[PDB]
């Protein structure tokens, strides 16, 4: 069980993450309204959030998403899209670990996620910094689903400590690095990481732990089913690095369970 306040935040960032998958949200002019086809982000539209910047296939690895301004909630939101085809990176073979000593000593991160972040960090840091300077009272939040959640986690770790807190909300994100990085992310310095997972979603169980990967604590596990509405009673907080008991259990995994985080996610076209 979680508070109504935190449940409301979890729902809102799930829709901001869902909105990154609509194609028209990746090529929109600054100042236009963020909208989603098929009711994929009704709270985003109710907040009358507008783009600051939208990007499609940038840098390395097809970095796609948007930077939004929300005057209802008073936020600066960076949202990364996960991939356009989930069955293809469960085939993924680029789980080589790379040094990320510039974020923390001994820390290693996934080759794919760190390289992608790296290719757009110059541009995105500037753009977040220009927004912060014009709206200093607004909270900055980085979010994403699936591989977008993995990118939001390494972007948040990299840019924290520059004068403004960065909260990160990730939905069905894969492990991002070694045990030293998971420990670094658990201290939660300069912002809070909320790592959300759903029932037997397969993505949060990759890459394999035997390749040096570990998950940070805590975990917010959604226990309600695929296509059933979430209530604040269905979310449980799990403590401990690589804790078992939430999403990390030895049962049969599922792909459709990855696309139901509060509503349909990853299917907006």
């Amino acid at each position: 069980e979680v508070s109504q306040d935190l449940f409301n935040q979890f729902n809102l960032f799930a829709q901001y993450s869902a909105a990154a998958y609509c194609g028209k949200n990746n090529d929109a002019p600054a100042g236009t309204n963020i909208t989603c086809t098929g009711n994929a982000c009704p709270e985003v539209e109710k907040a009358d959030a507008t783009f600051l910047y939208s990007f499609e296939d940038s840098g390395v690895g097809d970095v796609t998403g948007f930077l939004a301004l929300d005057n209802t909630n008073k936020l600066i939101v960076l949202s990364f899209r996960g991939s356009r085809s989930i069955e293809n990176w469960i085939g993924n073979l680029n789980f080589d670990l790379k040094e990320i000593n510039d974020i923390c000593s001994g820390c290693r991160g996934h080759d794919g996620f760190t390289s992608s972040w790296r290719s757009v960090a110059d541009t995105l840091r500037q753009k977040v910094e220009d927004a912060v300077r014009e709206h200093p009272d607004y909270r900055v939040v980085f979010t994403g689903h699936s591989l977008g959640g993995a990118l939001a986690t390494v972007a948040g770790a990299d840019l924290r400590g520059n004068g403004y807190d960065i909260d990160v909300f990730s939905y069905g994100a894969p492990r991002v690095g070694n045990r030293a990085f998971a420990e670094f992310l658990t201290v939660q310095t300069g912002g809070t990481l909320y790592r959300i997972t759903h029932t037997n979603d397969i993505v949060p169980r990759l890459p394999p732990r035997e390749f040096g990967y570990s998950h940070s604590s805590p975990e917010y596990w959604i226990k309600s089913g695929t296509l059933v509405p979430v209530t604040r009673n269905d979310i449980v907080k799990i403590e401990g690095i690589d804790a078992t008991g939430g999403n990390n259990q030895p049962n049969i995994p599922d792909i459709p369970a990855h696309l139901w985080y509060f509503g349909l996610i990853g299917t907006c076209l």
